């Protein structure tokens, strides 16, 4: 019946459109789907907690989740919907900018029947193949809602350069 | 230096959506794209052969080909741009409606650095899958541009099933 | 039931035979019957070495998973696979798409077409080692199409090695 | 120079390490050294046994590629991979991402987020021989988390089967 499956990868790496890619393959297939995003056949809804959708999921066949990494009750929930037969689908983070991992995000590696990694660019030295997303402004808040302003994809040796100068 | 790299499968799988993601990482990284489309950072271009867009490709970093399997000469332009430098991407249907190759793509296949083959759902039996592009209307031209009206992807039993009846 | 196919192709040292027995293992595990069909050529489950499909006779019906190697030796390996396919096997395939020069082995690219999933592995350039390989270059002097054999006649480079190399 | 940690997790009988083995062998193709890391207590290119990665020394400073089997027994994994990346090794890691209770370890999750490429493979559920099985279930009791063992000890389950199973 239900399964998990989990799409992480830096900032700017098109996971929320690999996510929308596959929502849309199921459309075609005339499955109701369900859209969750973070906010500080088809259905969308921005929240900040997964607790606030209630039990709104159970009327789909997949459920989606973008921006996993902002929920802290993720994992949860997503087994909890994929022991009730929903497919879903997670975009999220693996890592914050200082190569840390997101601990809901990990346990949901764990559940995960599907798991891929996507690479962005290097914003950077613009050569390479970039896994990790380097923050350009100074905070040490962990969350800090942002594009590329404040944030860049890197590969792993222009992250050390850079966190030099 | 160039590469080339193909994006597969039969109809509603998204193929088109992955083209779009990997342009869309290349422009992150201020990669100048050019986008070619079919018609009976950045640029486009609707064209009916490959030869009709002349040079204008070798101004940019990355040639995007959608629907390549309606152009005669999709191989030979890949493999110039590639040669010359270009990161080339080409989303194409590897089988007619009658499972036969577009003998251009399969020779693009022999040239590719990467290869994808994405799949849809079936949308006949919605459980599986699928594979393959079944047209529902009564063509036996090869090509007939169309939609969900005239085609359905499915899996390799369904296809078989609807063969019949 | 539920058959498919599945193919595995790449050029030479790219690990598609490995690949193929990483999936026959798989299946074994679950205890599903499998049966290995190597080329006569060619140079433990259930194995046969044959110069075509046809030589396997009925016997491959008496298993789940199929597994063929250096599929595009064998001049009717599409049909083969199909009909297995059909049969309700998972089919598994592993063979080169491209030959030396670079131009399609035809019956693979029909397997591509009837396939449900495909996979190109690549190996490592053996000329510059520093790149990704995708091309199969042969490093004997034969101008015939099929001539087996290892890294002693081939190696397998990147695209602008297979270039510089293609001039000498 | 550039170096990168590739990971590969799932499941028991995936087959991750034939996968792990598979990598090394293309590099080796390429004329690359390769150094293949195994753990002590489980039970021909370079080779060592060891308990922790710290025994090792600086003996993997001698080769491009680091290959880390059962990554999940070693606890300084982590740290270890990243001094090798950082000096330019390619550095590709097998191993469990979850234990029999779904529950994951913690240092293999540290490298997912330094992995420059992550793989999940999945078996075939054991159980019911007709879905993907991403879970390991061990069928001997035992409450130590660390049990080292084969098919006599674990099976590798579907998310359903996995469930069933727990109520007995
Ligand atoms: C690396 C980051 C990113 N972010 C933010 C920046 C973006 O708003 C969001 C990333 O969007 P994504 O999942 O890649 O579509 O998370 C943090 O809050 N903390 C971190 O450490
Ligand atoms: C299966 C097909 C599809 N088509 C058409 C239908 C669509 O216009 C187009 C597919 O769009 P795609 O590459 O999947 O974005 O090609 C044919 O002309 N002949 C065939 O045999
Ligand atoms: C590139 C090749 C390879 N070969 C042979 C050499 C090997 O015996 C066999 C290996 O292919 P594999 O990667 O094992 O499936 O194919 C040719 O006969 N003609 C060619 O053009
Ligand atoms: C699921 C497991 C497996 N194991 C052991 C059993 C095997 O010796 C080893 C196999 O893992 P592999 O798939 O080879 O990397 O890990 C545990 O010690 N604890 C668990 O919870
Ligand atoms: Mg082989
Ligand atoms: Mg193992
Ligand atoms: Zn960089
Ligand atoms: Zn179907
Ligand atoms: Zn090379
Ligand atoms: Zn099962």
């Amino acid at each position: 019946h239900g399964r998990i499956e989990l799409i992480i990868g830096p900032m700017f790496a098109g996971k929320t459109t690999e996510l929308m890619r596959r929502v849309q393959r199921h459309k075609h297939a005339q499955r109701s789907c369900y859209i969750i995003k973070y906010t500080g056949l088809t259905a969308n809804v921005s929240v900040s907690n997964l607790h606030d959708v209630g039990d709104e999921w159970r009327k789909y066949d997949v459920i989606a989740v973008d921006e996993g990494q902002f929920f802290p009750d993720v994992a949860a929930f997503c087994s909890k919907a994929a022991d009730s037969g929903k497919v879903v689908i997670v975009s999220a983070l693996d890592a914050d900018y200082l190569q840390e991992p997101f601990e809901e995000i990990c346990l949901l590696v764990s559940r995960a029947d599907s798991v891929v990694k996507l690479s962005a660019v290097c914003m950077e030295c613009h050569n390479r193949k970039a896994s990790f997303t380097y923050r350009t402004v100074k905070s040490d808040e962990r969350k800090l809602v942002g594009g590329s302003d404040m944030y860049m994809s890197v590969c792993r040796s222009c992250y050390e350069t850079k966190r030099n100068m």
